């Protein structure tokens, strides 16, 4: 199943999420895994993982090991599909209020220009970001900063709404269609490929460092 854990740190800019159950270690050896700041929300940190839902575990959060870490709290994550959880003086699994659904889609353009386009269709009214709600060929994006050949866009809906898109050139080069699947406030996707070999990747690809 996937996991989201959103925590509001009181130890400071440094911190990750020990994750165990006896043996077991989703997140790694201590102090697990290091959690990233959060897009939108000052103070916030994020990370995702993967894991066998055939029981719970117990978190830990900490300040990337070293001088502090909390007490250990319980995910509630045998048997589902899903889960995301928030972290601010306790555990919740209730998103506040002012978190939107932020879907980030990566995409490798190679061979077909530096104008790249993405057409996006099936969103809520509530979204925003560069295809909404354009005709072909759909919003003009721009590259990735960190990675090179790699093109960003960002959807932000109000609700956890699935949606389809294609990255083009508007000129003769696109992908297949692309059904992105939304499974936390922040999901995050890579794309490569073209008509006839478009692939979609859950996490990053090697191509992507």
């Amino acid at each position: 199943m996937d996991l989201t854990i959103n925590y509001k740190s009181t130890l400071g800019d440094d911190v990750a999420a020990y994750i165990y159950k006896e043996t077991n270690k989703p997140a790694g050896e201590w102090p697990g895994k290091t959690m990233t700041a959060t897009a939108g929300h000052e103070g916030w940190y994020t990370m995702h993982l993967t894991l066998d839902n055939s029981t719970d575990y117990s978190l830990i959060l900490n300040d990337d090991g070293h001088g502090n870490q909390l007490k250990d709290v319980t995910l509630s994550t045998k048997g589902k599909a899903e889960a995301e959880y928030w972290f601010d003086g306790s555990l919740s699994e209730t998103k506040p209020a002012d978190w939107k659904y932020v879907t980030t889609i990566h995409y490798l353009a190679s061979g077909m220009g530096s104008t790249i386009y993405n057409y996006m269709w099936g969103a809520d009214a509530s979204a925003t970001g560069a295809g909404v709600g354009k005709e072909w060929p759909g919003g003009q994006i721009s590259a990735n900063a960190d990675h090179l050949g790699w093109y960003d866009v960002v959807y932000t809906q109000d609700v956890k709404q699935n949606f389809s898109c294609i990255f083009n050139n508007n000129n003769g080069t696109q992908t297949d269609n692309i059904d992105v699947s939304v499974t936390s406030t922040s999901t995050e996707l890579w794309v490569t490929g073209t008509k006839g070999d478009t692939t979609v990747y859950k996490t990053a690809p090697d191509s992507w460092e």
